[PDB]
Formats: structure tokens, sequence, C-alpha cells
């Protein structure tokens, strides 16, 4: 619902300054580090805000859907928000770095933080600081809470798992050398499972779970299960949308197969190819030349990725409900649906 | 004592493979991330080993000096080692990054990890992974221990405080632009307090403290106090040794005032200077030209940094004992002395 969803969004966004203050207020005057904390302020402000927040928001709504009447106090609510922004801070820490390693130029419609004159490789330390920030926020709101340790362990683990997924990326698709040798189906799936699924989907729910008291490992597996299908489909979708979508396209309806990106289409292609066609891709791909690009895509419609998607979004749903069945015994299915209704959308 | 000190050292070093195994054993076969964890192995092995280990060792000896007869079991001892290697892992995470941001070439006599062909900016993610490693080790050995949270909070905080000290460095002495404008006495002192003191001296003792049960904040301040004088003197010393030391000089008796390094001598200089002399430094400094370098140093002996040091190491000791007096009420002074006997040395 428009009214609720947005009322939720307005509170989240309206919450950012607070976090900013939390992180720097008493630091800005510090006769020793004041210059430093003052610079931090800028980093937060340049990088943390500006996404959609559907990640951070997920904690909130979940908590909302999980807590009991006793746990909807203002205090409890603020934490949920606070823990929400944490996921936001963490991902920013991530992205800032994805940017230096990719020699990217743009992000969220602003220039990469590293590209700002006067910054440079320094951003390397800046993302370390954005990552630190996450734990400073937790210490701040949840330190005197039974679930403190769980949440600490949970963020630290996800951090490692994404770094691994990242690591795999960095190794598979080196952005200065084409090699489609390693663009496999399981590598793509493995890169996706780690680099984003964990932190994009599991993390916000798991957080809310531990905050209501569900600390049961095997209840974490039932979530992890459904949630992992979810974020996988999601990555795929972003993947499809990038090339074949448009009407109402969420910001930058630009694109980037110029970057030898291990995307689903490429992979789904190389399985549908002939040996000529493979060397076709093998050449023209990862190329910032309008001509090659057109060819690349020709190839995709030439191979018919279009229906491959419709048939995939196809099974993807179905499967999910079944998974909703096997794994939402104790948890409120409501969760995974609302999440789903904002994730499955379409675009043919 | 040679015999003890070294017996302690041999166990520490002999402990590394274990950590390595801890970190990768069950990961190396993983059909999804195996390529990644296999690469991790290399990162650990290239970067973590090779220092002196006096940092990690400090936890051990302290624990040894603090525990009671009940707490010297093998198990307890392994943790101390394990927590020791953690400080080692963390600093490595640090250095690997100090290297990319400084465009350095060498480290611990090997080439910077980032300079290895095939690596590059990727190391940015590698140090993230070295940092993750620290918490994986803690989860492994101290998860079922009363002091788990304290140690988790302690490493996370230090991480932030050094990053700040780093941040200050990065801003004060930008390695591609001389500017001695900001080389002040308090900036140097502030950079030193944060970038190294905290993690080099306070951290290993504080860790041992919490492991024996001293979780008292104000007992952490009494340590912090003495310890901070310590690591400050230490940085200074490294600083002096770099330029004016030699006979038996610990590895690379090379040097680096070619890098516009905010070192103590520079600062101590700019306070002893004339306005001519200042522009002298202002020019020749941060220069990889044998001629300038000689001038630079001429200046230092020209100004007489030599005795300024002897007079500083001078007060530095004294002060310490006094601090040992005001602050080792409840803790065993033995600690800070042994630490001191390996730190104060001299070299005129
Ligand atoms: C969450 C994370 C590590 C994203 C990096 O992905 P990417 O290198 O494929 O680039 P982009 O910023 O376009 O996703
Ligand atoms: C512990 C830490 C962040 C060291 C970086 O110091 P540096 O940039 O002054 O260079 P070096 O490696 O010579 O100390
Ligand atoms: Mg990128
Ligand atoms: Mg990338
Ligand atoms: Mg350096
Ligand atoms: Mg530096």
């Amino acid at each position: 619902s428009p009214v609720v969803v947005e009322r939720e969004r307005e509170e989240f966004v309206g919450f950012f300054p607070q976090i900013v203050r939390d992180l720097t207020e008493d630091g800005i005057g510090h006769p020793e580090v004041g210059d430093a904390v003052a610079r931090l302020k800028e980093v937060l402000q340049y990088n943390a805000p500006g996404g959609k927040c559907n990640r951070g928001l997920t904690v909130v709504a979940a908590y909302r859907e999980l807590s009991g009447p006793g746990q909807k106090d203002a205090e409890s609510l603020r934490c949920a928000l606070a823990v929400g922004w944490c996921i936001e801070l963490f991902q920013a820490a991530s992205l800032v770095a994805d940017d230096i390693m990719d020699q990217s130029l743009t992000r969220r419609g602003q220039l990469c933080w590293y590209k700002k004159e006067g910054v440079g490789l320094d951003a390397i330390n800046d993302s370390f600081l954005l990552e630190s920030s996450v734990y400073r926020v937790l210490k701040k709101y949840c330190r005197q809470r039974p679930y403190y340790v769980h949440l600490l362990e949970l963020f630290l683990q996800t951090a490692y798992q994404t770094e691994l997924g990242q690591m795999l990326d960095l190794i598979t698709a080196p952005v200065s050398k084409v090699d489609l040798s390693h663009f496999s189906e399981e590598r793509y799936k493995a890169i996706v499972k780690y680099k984003t699924a964990f932190y994009s989907f599991y993390l916000p729910v798991a957080a809310a779970m531990y905050m209501v008291g569900i600390d049961s490992k095997e209840e974490h597996e039932n979530a992890k299960a459904i949630l992992l299908e979810m974020g996988e489909y999601f990555q795929i979708q972003d993947d499809y949308l990038d090339c074949f979508g448009d009407p109402a396209l969420t910001g930058a309806v630009g694109t980037d197969i110029q970057d030898n990106k291990c995307s689903w289409l490429v992979v789904q292609c190389l399985q549908r190819v002939t040996p000529e066609q493979r060397q076709l891709l093998e050449d023209n791909y990862g190329r910032k030349e309008p001509e090659k690009v057109a060819k690349v895509k020709e190839l995709y419609e030439a191979v018919g990725m279009r229906a491959a998607f419709q048939q995939y979004e196809e099974s993807s749903y179905r499967r999910l409900q079944e998974l909703i069945e096997k794994h939402s015994n104790r948890l409120p299915k409501e969760i995974f649906l609302g999440l789903a209704q904002k994730i499955y959308k379409r675009q043919k």
C-alpha cells in the first residue's frame, strides 16, 4: 500500500541526520581528531544517502511484522530504523570500494567518491570508516539488548561472505581483459549468492528475527532458503532490465555491457550459442563502441533471451511459493510476500 | 631473558599454520567459494607473517603475567596466542592498505602485495578480507567465553581509532605535494596517538586484561595512560632511528624522508629553524634526490636534533616511571617494565 509503504519510507529517510549526528556530533569538536571526524561527516553525507533504501526498509517492515504488541514502542522502533541504516552504511562501504576497483565514473548519479579531486585512493580508507560506522551505530542503539551479540556476529559474517562473492567477481570478470572462459552458470550463481543475496535479502530479515527473539539456527535456515531464491531472481532481473527494459526505468536507463560484466544474459547466451556466435561475443563484448554493443544485443534477441527470461521469471515465482511452503512453517509468510510484491514486478 | 622471550616467540610463529588452517581448511573444498578461499590462503601467507610479532607476543606475555594458576591451561594458552595473531592480522590488513595509498614498492622486504601482477586494486578487497579474518579467529577461540563481547568491541573500536589516525595522516602529509604547513607538534602527536599507539600498545594489554577479568573501565584508563606514553616514545624512536641510527639496524637500514613523511625530526626542526632554513626544508624535502637528502639531514645535525633526542628519550623514561606510579596501582608493574625493556633501548 502506497500510504503505508511511503509513511515507512519518510521516517527512514527522515532518520539519516540522526545517524549522522550519532556518528560525528561529539567528534566534531575533539581537539585531536576533529579534523578527521569533520571529514567523516562529508563521507557519510556524500555516500550513504541516495539509494532507494529498500534494503534498510526491509528490517523495519519485518520487525513490524514480527514484533508483538509489547514491542512496538518508540524505542524499539528507532532501533529497527537504526539497524536499517546499518545495512545502508555497510553497502555504501562496499560500493565505494567496488568503484575504485572498477575505475568507475558514476554512481547514484553523482561522480564516484574516489574521483572527487583531493580524495583519490584515500577513499580506500574512507570506506573502511563507513564500515566502522555500522558497528558504532549498533553499539549505540543495541548494546544493552539481548540480541547485541547476534547482530554483531551477523554483520561481521555477512561482511565476509560478500567480500568473498566480491572476490569471485574480481577474479572471474577482470574489467581489463574480456575472457568469457570463466563466465559459467555456477560461477554466476555463486557470485550472485555471495556478493548481494546475503546482504541484500537475508540480512535485513535475519536482523529483524534476532530482534524479536528468533535466534534458532534452523529458523535462520528456513529464512535463508527462501530469501536466497529471492535475491537470486532479483539479480537476474536487474540483469534483464539493464539490457531489455525501459518504460519507467528506475533512474539510469543507461547500461553497461561495455564492462565485461558477468551478467545472466551473457551466460544464458553462451549456452544457446554456436561456435561462430561464441567468437562473435568473444570479440565485440566488453566494448565501449556503439557498433559492438548493438551487435551484442542483436545476438541476445538473435538467440532469444527475451523468452528465456519470461520462462525464468516464470519458474522463479512458482518455486518460491513452494519454498514459502516448505520454509515458512513458524514465520509469517506475510513477510516474504510483501517482499516479493516489490521484487517480482516484471517488465515482460 | 633470551631463553624465555624466544621460547615464547617460537610458539607464536609455530602457531601461524594453525590460523591459516582455521581460516581456510573447510573453505578450500567448497564447491562455491573454493576458488575464493584458496586465494585467501595466499593473501594470509603473503602478508601476515614476517614482522617481528612483538605486537601479538605482547598479549601472550601479558596474559602470562596476569592469569592465576587456574588459568594457564593449554586451552587458555592457545587463545592468548590466537588473540595475539589477531592483532597481527589486523595490522596487516592496515599495512596492505597503507601501501596502495602510498604507492609504495616494498614491505617487510618483499614487494607490496598490490604490486604483484594479477593483483592490483584487488588488494583493496584483500585487506578487507584480512580484517574479516580477525573476527573469524575470535569467533573460533573465544565465542564461549565471558570476555567475547569485550574483545569484539575492543578490536572494532581500535579499528576505528587507527583509521582516524590514518585519516589524519592522509590529510596532513599528502605524499604527492610537500606542504609543511600542517606539520605541527600536536598534529604529529595526534597522528601518532591514533594511527599506532592504540593498536600497537594498548590493544595487546587491554586484551589480556579482559581475558583475566579486568573489565573495569577505569582500570582500562590506567593502562591506556601508561601505554599511550609508551607507543608515543616508540614512534618517535623509530623516527630517530630511521635517520640517525645504524649499527645492528633491524632490517632495512634504508630510509624515507624522500616521502614527505610527517616525522618527529621534521617537526622538531621547524621549531628550531630560522626563516631561511624553513624555506630550505620547504624545498629540498620529500625529494628522491641524493643531494637534497643530504642537505635535509645536514639541516637536522645543523640544528642539532641529535641532542634533542637524547634529551627526549631522557624525559620520556622518567615520566613513564612516574606514570607507572600513578597508574599501576592494581596491575602488575612487571608488565609495563618488560614491555619497556624491549622498547626503550636507545641508539644514543
Ligand atoms: C554490492 C556490490 C559489491 C556491487 C558491485 O557490483 P559490480 O562490480 O558488478 O558493479 P555495479 O556497481 O554496476 O553493480
Ligand atoms: C600502521 C600504519 C597505518 C602504518 C602506515 O604508516 P606510513 O603511511 O607512515 O608508512 P610506513 O609503512 O613506512 O609506516
Ligand atoms: Mg562496479
Ligand atoms: Mg565489481
Ligand atoms: Mg606507507
Ligand atoms: Mg600512510
